[PDB]
């Protein structure tokens, strides 16, 4: 009686990974996800080759996040039967940030697979969810990265042969705080119950959830009144508008349908010992893997993130509960926090002065 | 909590210049249009569609809104607007263009008379009948109701695809598709609103969580089908943004004030005299449609005098009866077989 997924792609991708002995049916549903993916965040397109490129990025991230062993960016360059650096230069070959966006993506697998894996309890990982709890906006810059934010925004300009686009530094964190904000916001109480660390509102607070989506709303509602006649423009709200939230309702990865097609909880609604050995003998915090992956900093990972896990790997507060061999954040850190979101629009109309000039 | 300010293009900042409004409400109103253009448009390439859109997005809401300010049989200039006018730089030179000015005059003429004491007359209680006499009827007219094939159409014009168009079948499966999306997710607000236009009034809230998934797996089987043509991705971004991803994106919707939730809150002379107007007003059929069915084919099936006193917390239009709700089961139950008839290519993976 109740639907079982049947999974659809385009036949582009329906032969990769033939390298990798994955059953054929999760074979279907990472494919029939990176395709989901791509034509809810990246609506509109131009450039096909560069559709699918931005597709076989997709299928590495979710293999890496199932399977972290497969998937060592460090390791090789050839990622489950693909060049790595070769799809990469199929999207974004004449693109103003290829080179920063081959680091991002590169950090994100970097991350995700090692998160999923053993080095979880590496000297690398340690460091990099300290460097989160540093401070609000490294808090971001960081989601940013672990969400491919700013990574999408490039490949929705690349995919639309928007060659010539770019934004500041300021303005891509403005652009991924909305999106990641949106997402977090939305994606809270799933967050909560699956009990994920890289979420907004587990460290900005509860009471501003509803604000913050609000008012991440109605400045990308500004941002896109303000860019109103430049259709090129449209695909960086459109990356940010359906990320934020809606790719919930649209794609099978989630669960609208198993869930009665409802989203987030009402007011008055209910709310590896071995593994832990076995893995010391091996020297699972390898500080030699973190210094080696420091000196690769211009290849592996995005700019600062080198100084961000070096200043901040062992947490700059005295009162903040760091990750030792997420944070929780000291009631003066909270603090601060909810300050930094509670002048977030003024943050955004400082990036993007057009927001302040609507008529 | 949070007050909402307005943002929309200055196209239409000054729009209504003629109407007088309260500035907030016409700001509302704009926003609103803006909103909904950029949720299920999201691509374009020539402005001036957008904005004429924009402008059939206005006229809607008002009509909405109050129906005593829009009478599309009255008079062609509604609202300072020339509609024939808006129409013509909107769908000039595309196919469906005298076709998509009725479905566009039939949703102002049924939208103010459900928003009006029209509602009480003869025409709405036919229109009402006449959406239950079968399951492929409602449909269509449920199609017209939310200007699915209308902004199908619309979404092709504001990207200057005026070659690309779709037979009568394609269309009524395009948007039974989008409208069994929007009205599996709007089911409960539908039945607080007391509303008539809601598939699952109709069809059974048993299937109302399998016809959502049904319809989001064809549409994805449509979208892979059409790989490597992004002219036809125009049309699934409508479908696929306008069946229900719009409560979330939109201010006209409650997911703010409903903390990020969804789901979890006797006279016959004028009806005479608009069906003797049926080419300029009445989508191709909608004639028929009223006269066969305005009264109701069935006798086990449950109508009502006028649909005018006004309903809550209860669907407020024909109580399909024990056989006729079977039928309209089966006809849900055959969907997938239906969409394949319609688009080969699914089939041809
Ligand atoms: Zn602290
Ligand atoms: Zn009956």
């Amino acid at each position: 009686k109740e639907h079982q997924d049947t999974w659809y792609y385009p036949p582009d991708i329906a032969n990769d990974l033939q390298s990798i002995n994955l059953p054929a049916e999760l074979k279907g549903e990472i494919f029939a996800c990176a395709w989901e993916y791509t034509r809810c965040v990246i609506p509109n397109y131009t450039n096909w080759n560069r559709y699918v490129a931005f597709m076989r990025i997709i299928i590495m991230g979710i293999i890496a996040e199932f399977r972290g062993e497969m998937v060592d960016v460090t390791a090789s360059n050839n990622l489950l039967g693909y060049d790595l650096d070769a799809t990469l230069a199929a999207l974004f070959e004449g693109t103003p940030g290829h080179k920063e966006m081959a680091r991002e993506y590169k950090t994100f697998l970097l991350i995700t697979a090692d998160k999923a894996s053993e080095r979880r309890d590496g000297e690398l990982f340690r460091r990099y969810v300290n460097a989160l709890a540093q401070s609000p906006r490294h808090w971001f810059r960081m989601r940013d990265c672990d969400a491919l934010a700013r990574f999408t925004i490039a490949s929705a300009l690349a995919c639309n042969d928007l060659d010539d686009i770019w934004f500041t530094e300021d303005q891509f964190e403005i652009l991924t705080e909305i999106g990641d904000t949106l997402y977090d916001a939305v994606a809270f109480y799933k967050h909560r119950a699956e009990g994920e660390t890289n979420s907004t509102f587990a460290y900005m607070p509860e009471d501003l959830r509803i604000k913050a989506y609000s008012e991440c709303r109605e400045i990308l509602w500004a941002l896109d009144a303000a860019w109103a006649r430049n259709p090129k423009l449209a695909n960086v709200i459109n990356f940010v508008r359906f990320f934020g939230g809606p790719i919930h309702m649209m794609m099978r990865r989630y669960r609208f349908v198993e869930e009665n097609l409802t989203i987030g909880k009402s007011e008055t609604d209910k709310v590896k010992l071995w593994n832990r050995v076995d893995a010391n003998k091996r020297s699972v915090l390898n500080t030699q893997r973190y210094k080696a992956l420091i000196a690769r900093s211009e290849e592996l990972m995005f700019p600062g993130l080198a100084e961000f896990l070096e200043m901040g790997g062992d947490g700059i507060c005295d009162k903040c509960k760091y990750r030792e061999s997420g944070v929780e954040l000291c009631s003066e850190c909270r603090l601060s926090w909810r300050k930094y979101l509670e002048c977030f629009v003024e943050r955004a109309t400082k990036v993007f002065p057009e927001l302040k000039t609507h008529f």
